[PDB]
């Protein structure tokens, strides 16, 4: 799983600088969005995560809240690169890819690496790949 996790991360990192686009992107890569993204080839947060994790042969649900609901919950002190970070109650605002060492891959105005922010962060990360640690 270290190897597969590295593939997922490399896929995410390859999209650095791609613009935000509302409802944009998915497992084909960045795409035209809808609404204000209708003429912008890019990603929203969900789209980027779907693209990255397709490298592991996985097809994640689109909404961040659904990704959170179904995912294996991990406490922050147990985080590993490749885990998903969420924002909002029950992860309903956004999602980002944890890179390790206090860094995450997110979609701001563009896809970008940023330090993890705990403001608004959902209390658990999700581990997608793979007893496990108690919640």
């Amino acid at each position: 799983y270290q190897q597969i996790t590295d593939v997922v991360i490399a896929r995410g990192l390859s999209q650095r600088g791609v613009p935000f686009s509302w409802a944009g992107g998915g497992i084909s890569g960045p795409t035209r969005g809808t609404g204000t993204g209708i003429n912008t080839v890019g990603f929203d947060a969900s789209g980027l995560i779907q693209y990255a994790y397709a490298g592991a042969g996985l097809k994640l649900p689109r909404s961040s809240g659904q990704m959170y609901k179904v995912g294996q919950k991990v406490l922050p002190q147990q985080a590993r690169k490749g885990d998903l970070i969420f924002y909002g109650p029950e992860g309903t605002q956004s999602v980002a890819l944890y890179l390790g060492k206090g860094q995450m891959l997110e979609v701001g105005d563009v896809v970008q690496v940023s330090p993890v922010r705990t403001n608004g962060m959902t209390p658990y990360l999700v581990r997608v790949l793979g007893p496990v640690q108690p919640a």
